[PDB]
């Protein structure tokens, strides 16, 4: 019993993360056998770049001094080749995900390791993250298997503290530049597959005053959640909460219709899951996971 | 800018996990030099936990009888011993990730990062509270047993709580890493319940004190109290009483703000008498207890917005 937001262990990515300081700025790398990874706003990008040599980038890893023997650009990531494979280097994949996804997020300092927590790409491809000055180039995963997946690297804060940044191939999630210039987030959504996801772990966990006998039908639904600035479901959402419906008994619209009427009336004093808000941030595979046991 | 809630990095604690078998039992172990520590009811049958006598039961086992895997190696069980409710097995390797590390025993109130393990391998990892009646609101299934709650504050990991059960309405009780548990509860099978909760006062005044430096001030009001008078009204919602000693730990968040402590708590007794009307305090539609002063200065900026 229990429902947690919960993170994946962060060991594996906690000996990838390294300091990158090129001249009075000082961020996160990632160090992946012999590339350091971090944001291209650590130095016209090509311009600046081009002025640089090998030596003006210093690279620390724990104690120990990285020597930079090479350097390259990715779109907004800089790739400091050093002369040191990093021993510590797990099986990893670069990965884009897409907004109502999840992952775990290692927020650094200094390139060491001060946190853990996990978030989701919200669908205006902002994250609400816990970040301050320092925590440039932290990154964001998920594990399955023995598997590293990278799917985001820090660069910077919206004026409404929200956080954007980058996969690992330097493309930002979001209409998002890397410069101080006027940015603000677009208008936020809420990620229905999630809250039903979210919903269903209620019910796992012994929690049904909001379920009723009534179900509805998508295009009814889409229409309600539609003025609750609610995500619209698709088909694919009502396909992948599949598991959970037959699992519990409550098909996908019926639970539609208890969240039809929470949006409508509200929780009336009460709480689901200890929250008196609809919770998006757990997708309905981490739903499955928390309620199974998955370990790494 | 943002307020999460944040779990230390669980690393330096994932290269202590193992597994331990007894019989048909398996749980977790704690692998810290040459010692694996566990709770000693893995050594128990189902039956046997109504009324357990652990030293009967011990003295009927043997090294061998003891099976620990660290990854895909297994240990060599050379001696056992008993402290408490916790199985310690000496094993004949030292672990070469064993971090520097303290056994502490914690407070009501306190938070700590768990990493939920089965079978000797992590699965997830998540901060919470020592709650006042001793339990803790976890996330764990069956095999989670022997998962092990931390502090990492600076590069020394402590080890301030061991799983051991779950209670019928699902909360979570366990061990110090010498044995002892937190709360009047007892390794077996009986009519145990856990007692009435209470809210964590001085970790809601805290988490104020963090909407405050995030820039949220909507909630204060022109009132000050007594302390006297604010337990009074708290201890009708089912708050903690609030001591001096909170008054004082409250002190640089205070001065961070420039709020006095009882006039945080003239704003935390009007939102008990008024709800929150719609708004949101840190994105949470209630009030949080489960991040302690201490949690608030790390997490926060020094600089208040
Ligand atoms: C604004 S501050 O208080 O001085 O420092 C912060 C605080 C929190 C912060 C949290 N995450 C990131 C920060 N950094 C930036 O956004 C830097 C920046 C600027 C322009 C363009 C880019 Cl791509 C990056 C943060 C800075
Ligand atoms: C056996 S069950 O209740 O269906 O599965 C669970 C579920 C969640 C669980 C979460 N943490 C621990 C579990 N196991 C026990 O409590 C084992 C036990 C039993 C009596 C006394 C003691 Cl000291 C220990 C859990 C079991
Ligand atoms: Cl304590």
């Amino acid at each position: 019993s229990g429902f947690r937001k919960m993170a994946f262990p962060s060991g594996k990515v906690e000996g990838c993360m390294v300091q990158v300081t090129c001249g009075t700025t000082t961020l996160n790398g990632l160090w992946l056998d012999d590339v350091v990874y971090c944001p291209r706003h650590v130095i016209n990008y090509e311009d600046l770049l081009i002025r640089k040599s090998n030596h003006n980038f210093l690279v620390q890893a724990g104690n120990v001094q990285l020597r930079v023997i090479g350097h390259s650009m990715q779109n907004c990531v800089l790739k400091l080749k050093v002369d040191t494979a990093n021993p510590k280097t797990p099986k990893y994949k670069f990965v884009r995900i897409q907004p109502g996804q999840t992952f775990s997020v290692l927020a650094c300092y200094n390139g060491s390791p001060s946190g853990v927590y996990q978030c989701a790409m919200r669908p205006n491809f902002t994250i609400k993250g816990s970040f301050l000055n320092g925590s440039c180039g932290s990154v964001g995963f998920n594990i399955d298997y023995d598997c590293v997946s990278f799917c985001y690297m820090h660069h910077m804060e919206l004026p409404t503290g929200v956080h954007a940044g980058t996969d690992l191939e330097g493309n930002f999630y979001g209409p998002f530049v890397d410069r101080q210039t006027a940015q603000a987030a677009g208008t936020d959504t809420t990620i229905t597959v999630n809250v039903l996801a979210w919903l269903y772990a209620a019910v796992i966990n012994g929690d049904r005053w909001f379920l009723n006998r009534f179900t509805t039908t998508l295009n009814d639904f889409n229409l309600v959640a539609m003025k609750y600035n609610y995500e619209p479901l698709t088909q694919d959402h009502v396909d992948i909460l599949g598991p959970l419906s037959a699992q519990t008994g409550i098909a996908v619209l019926d639970m539609c219709a208890s969240l039809k009427e929470l949006l409508q009336n509200g929780m009336n004093g009460r709480t689901i899951l200890g929250s008196a808000l609809l919770e998006d941030e757990f997708t309905p595979f981490d739903v499955v996971r928390q309620c199974s046991g998955v370990t790494f």
